[PDB]
């Protein structure tokens, strides 16, 4: 029975009658399990969105030397690689504990998937592309971040995030899901499914004898050693939704991954480069303190006069928009806070998600969203921020096991990075695909984006013809 | 009154009588009403079929000059696309009068989309690429369809066709429509809206100074003077769907088509080169019959001794096992003809669609199916086979236009190839979306298909994975 005396020594105590443990039934022991569930389904984005951002052009620059197979550079990628974990860790135990503790509610807060890889792989490039560097990036974060404190701060998102037709927004949520399984298939981030091609743009080169230095590769399909690996790690993975296991994503990446340590094997990751010997002798201990070193603070407000600045300004609110005004009413009806009008909590739920963006801009991280993969601890229990609150004690003790973090192989994160597209394509049957105005516009919005490798782009096209075919 | 004097002369007569005018009660006008609508949906396919089969490797080799621009290949292509009209027409005239006269079914007999697109531009290349030659892809069509012929002449179809999971083939339709929708978007076929890079794969390069030899450009984005006429042919045709005009996909390609006959322009289709001065010397007049001399006859059954050709007939069996399962009964609850387990017809429906392939293989077409966008003549009348008489009568009193059809610019289809994939896009809202096991496969067939640029790829990758998951 002593079980229910620990239920008695916390809810009657100051922790209890501080977040209301006999108001809307609940128990310490139901929460915590929530908690864990709630960690467990997203705890992979500790090693998902740092391997997006590390592989994003790094803070050096040639005078630290970018694409020629340096080990110069590779130090410092490899430095960078390691402090954006700790500064993901940082950002989503961070938010967390500020849900928990400012409003009541029963969330978890990580910089998500869409917004890391818009600045990451269009406006950043890969290593060194594209039109602006890294600290314009993490300004735009700031003042997108300090924009929408203002716009939900006095209201105007309950009236703005309303008059976007109902179709626009879906079509884009199916477009970001397709992009972000499109990137995952290069022999960049990928696993090496997809290679260039002359006569047509694509071509399936899973390809054994792949050239290192530029991409091709000089003949073998379909039998690549890390392929296959890949392969059946993301079958293991989709062998975690049927018959619902607790958290199958981690589960896929962990088991590919610790195939991938084994040192001597063709699909090891610490081969007898030296390099591989730094990163195995840095291996070597489990547990490890980091401080960050490299990208504490990097904010420069010295390029905002020109374009191709304020267009990635404007996408980064349309997308931060679209993703806010939907997931956190969905996932209010699953418990039993919803009334008539109101959330007991909406004005400050608002406030959380758009003030810890202004902490994570000069972190090392993209804006961050309530996650929608965090259902599994309210489809159990709780109802009060004894989830949140346990959530960022676990990402504040998860970043000590960095080592086992950094040497995640690029090849365990395809599967990954594949079935976020296939998790985001279910809504595409809400879409009215009756009347040709929705129809044509979502197909556009939808195909325009991995097909042309951008977001704004799709986003831009989708705008236009939808105002075009309703000009009366 | 004598009009309906016109519905006793006829109905009475030996023409009525053999349709049985009395039963299924309709009248001639109705019929002929149907037959007329029916054909103005359908008869786009006569310009853009031919432009398809025409650009995949036309039947002279390097000894009748590839891709080299030189004035020898074009004037053998020039021929061969003159040659595809005429057979197209042929190929649907035949076959469609075939299922008017066999069997009392108000259908029409076209090579659709689907088949086209896979042997075209996957097994013959563009232009002298892939494995197989054009003689071996004519060769295949005519195994295929004798094959076909043979099951469905001793039931075997219903039993085999009704095995495959309802997820695979919803999955491989969709695939089908985005690929050819991307098909439909390069400098080659389509309008010039995706272009290649070096970082990603695919970039946004509507360009204005295109590089006319190799497919590239020296700069100028989104400033083509015949992408954006395109674009508003596409919108000109999409503002054809909502308001419900009869048939509007013919309309935007005749207009284009119109406002690039100009000679002189930016985007005109005769130029001053001796090439355009031949093409505008054919085009003076314009009722022109001409007669087969290339592509009639050209079966070669002597490398049916490799692989990378057998892999085609499964896939071309595949291809037509779905398309013709799926189209033929849903088209048959619009009018009065559903029975309790009956058609009426259908035992004699699946022999017309088998047998008048055997008839296109050694004609230059391809695979033919029941058109689905004929439904414009169910919906107003007409129950017997008073318009699949006059669909022919159409299309046999529709190639005396040649100079009209061969003329048409391949920037005036690029529109049409896109619609087709956002009609065919539709029914994606009918797969089970909830459970991971269809999802999964079903998310991956579609992808696959227009990223890898392969259908075969698609439906072997789907095949496998929905095989896998269910090993028990
Ligand atoms: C709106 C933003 C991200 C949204 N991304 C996500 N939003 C909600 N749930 C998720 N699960 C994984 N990624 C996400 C950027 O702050
Ligand atoms: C099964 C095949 C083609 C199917 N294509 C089509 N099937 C049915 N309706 C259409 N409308 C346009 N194209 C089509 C090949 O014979």
């Amino acid at each position: 029975d002593m079980k229910k005396h620990l239920n008695d020594t916390v809810s009657k105590s100051f922790i209890g009658r501080f977040f209301k443990l006999e108001a809307r039934k609940t128990t310490f022991t139901t929460e915590l399990r929530a908690a864990t569930a709630t960690f467990l389904t997203m705890a992979y984005i500790i090693t998902v969105n740092a391997n997006i951002l590390a592989d994003s052009g790094a803070t050096c620059s040639i005078n630290d030397c970018v694409l020629g197979s340096n080990p110069g550079y590779e130090q410092c990628i490899s430095r960078v690689k390691k402090d954006l974990v700790v500064a993901t860790s940082l950002s989503a135990m961070v938010g967390s504990l500020a849900m928990g503790l400012l409003a009541n509610l029963p969330f978890g807060l990580a910089p998500g998937m869409g917004a890391n890889a818009y600045i990451a792989y269009n406006v950043v490039g890969f290593r060194g592309s594209g039109s602006i560097s890294y600290h314009t990036a993490m300004a735009i974060v700031l003042l997108e971040g300090c924009a929408f404190l203002a716009v939900s701060a006095l209201g105007l998102r309950g009236k703005l995030a309303r008059l976007i037709p109902q179709t626009v927004r879906l079509a884009c949520a199916v477009g970001i899901g397709m992009f972000i399984a499109f990137v995952g298939l290069q022999m960049n981030q990928g696993i090496g499914l997809v290679g260039p091609d002359k006569s047509t743009l694509v071509t399936l080169t899973a390809c054994a004898e792949t050239d290192p230095v530029t991409g091709a590769c000089l003949g073998g399909k379909m039998k690549s050693p890390t392929f296959w690996l890949a392969v059946v790690g993301f079958l293991i993975t989709s062998f975690g939704l049927m018959k619902n296991v607790k958290g199958s994503m981690i589960y896929g990446i962990v088991f590919v991954t610790a195939i991938s340590w084994i040192r001597g094997t063709q699909v090891t990751i610490f081969p007898h480069t030296p390099l591989g010997d730094s990163n195995y002798n840095y291996f070597t201990k489990i547990v490890d303190f980091h401080k960050i070193q490299s990208t504490l603070g990097a904010i420069s407000f010295t390029e905002f006069r020109k374009s191709e600045v304020w267009v990635a300004f404007a996408t980064l609110f349309y997308v931060d928009l679209l993703g806010t005004t939907g997931v956190l009413y969905t996932m209010a009806e699953i418990g039993g806070f919803v009334e008539d009008g109101k959330f007991e909590g909406e004005y400050a739920a608002y406030l959380v998600d758009a003030g810890s963006s202004v902490v994570g801009s000069a972190l090392g991280v993209t804006t961050t969203a309530t996650f929608v993969e965090s259902s599994a601890g309210l489809k159990e229990g709780g109802k009060t921020g004894l989830t949140a609150v346990i959530v960022g004690l676990y990402f504040l003790a998860s970043m000590f096991f960095t080592p086992l973090v950094t040497n995640v192989p690029r090849w365990a994160v395809g599967p990954s990075l594949v079935m976020v597209g296939v998790m985001m394509m279910g809504v595409v049957k809400d879409i009215r695909w009756g009347e040709t105005k929705e129809a044509v516009t979502a197909f556009v919005t939808i195909l325009l984006m991995p097909l042309t490798y951008s977001i704004a782009n799709g986003i831009i096209a989708g705008i236009g013809i939808y105002l075009a075919l309703s000009m009366y």
